[PDB]
DNA sequence: ATTTTACTAACTGATAGCGGAACTTTGGGACACCCACAGGTTACGCGAAAATGGC
């Protein structure tokens, strides 16, 4: 299975109309919720829970 | 004279009905005080079409 832990990974530019290569970083538990940081096309950082 | 058969009456079993008591079944009640819930989840991906948002 999947490691505990945070990981970090990225879209490789298959998502958006252009490039953009979008990155993300997870973070998952043995329980609980999991955390969602992740960047929009403009730059931005968004937050996700479950 | 004897043997086979048709007729009849009595026995017996099935069956519908009933009695009645035990058995299952249904509805009501309980007065210290108690006063807002879960409840796992998800590492899909892709294309369409439908619903929102931007100025």
């Amino acid at each position: 299975h999947r490691s505990p832990g945070v990981f970090f990974d990225s879209d490789k530019g298959k998502t958006h109309s252009s490039g953009k290569v979008l990155y993300n970083a997870r973070i998952i538990p043995y329980r609980g919720s999991w955390l969602d940081f992740e960047f929009d096309p403009k730059d931005n950082l968004y937050v996700r829970i479950d």
